[PDB]
């Protein structure tokens, strides 16, 4: 019964998952130690199973600016999880250059476009750097519909702010992201960019996929520095096709590949 054969696809659900995890942010993290503890993660924070092929080719995009301690906790907790989930993944920290108002959604668009230059990713997880999953059955990859991953956040009492809430951590396949023309580029701290994204999905006929709440619990990291739904539905319809990936403009000032992640420093301009 011999002959040349391809590696099998990885199983529908990984047999390596452990379920609940204790998430704490009160101890120091040393990334050199984390790298040594995750020897299979390659330069730039890249990993893929050795014994099976994953259909999940995921770029994990993290909007960022001056929050190194949070990022260290993020890397410490997620790398082991992402490997147990048997994903073919890469970590991208999109660092906003300058001191102008932070623009989360625009940095996510940057991450989508830059990660694609590195590899043919077909799934994108957009994650704030201060959100950590409490259960590894919460899959960091894409589904038949846009996926909302951080569904029961401790900062919100482990309950969804509202059924249309799409903030924190989410995942869109390449097809899903492209069809909504990505995310809006003009929410300069205005708040509600996630609601605009939700409106884009609905308008294109998509719905929200969510893991069961029991495994969707996430912890939020506090920093020395419940949400309500913003409207702008009519604005989204009017603006989505002219404001997003197609109109995205930015300058890449630095690209650093570290053992556990790639950091792309970009100048995304100032509010126009
Ligand atoms: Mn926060």
């Amino acid at each position: 019964g011999r002959g040349s054969a391809s590696l099998p696809a990885c199983p529908e659900e990984s047999p390596l998952l452990v379920g609940p995890m204790l998430i704490e942010f009160n101890m120091p993290v040393d990334l050199e130690l984390v790298a040594k503890q995750n020897p299979n993660v390659k330069m730039g924070g890249r990993y893929a199973p050795r014994d099976c092929v994953s259909p999940h080719k995921v770029a994990i995009i993290i909007p960022f600016r001056n929050r190194q301690e949070h990022l260290k906790y993020w890397l410490y907790y997620l790398h082991p999880v992402l490997q147990r989930q048997q994903l073919d993944y890469g970590i991208y920290v999109i660092n906003q250059a300058g001191d102008t108002i932070f623009n989360r959604a625009k940095l996510l668009n940057v991450g989508f476009q830059e990660a694609l230059k590195d590899y043919d990713y077909t799934c994108f997880v957009f994650s704030d750097v201060d959100l950590i999953p409490m259960n590894d059955h919460n899959a960091y990859r894409c589904f038949s519909q846009p996926r909302h991953i951080s569904v029961a956040m401790d900062k919100f009492g482990f309950s969804l702010p509202y059924v249309q809430y799409f903030g924190g951590v989410s995942a869109l396949s390449k097809q899903q992201f492209l069809t909504i023309n990505g995310f809006p580029n003009n929410y300069w701290g205005w708040g509600g960019e996630d609601d605009d994204i939700f409106n884009r999905l609905v308008f294109r006929g998509m719905s929200i996929s969510r893991p069961n709440a029991v495994v969707g619990t996430t912890r939020h990291i506090r920093h020395s520095r419940n949400p309500q739904r913003f409207d702008r539905i009519a604005h989204t319809k009017e603006t989505m096709l002219s404001d997003g990936l197609n109109s995205l403009t930015y300058q890449v000032l630095d690209v650093q590949r570290y053992p556990l992640y790639t950091q792309i420093t970009v100048d995304i301009g100032t509010p126009s």
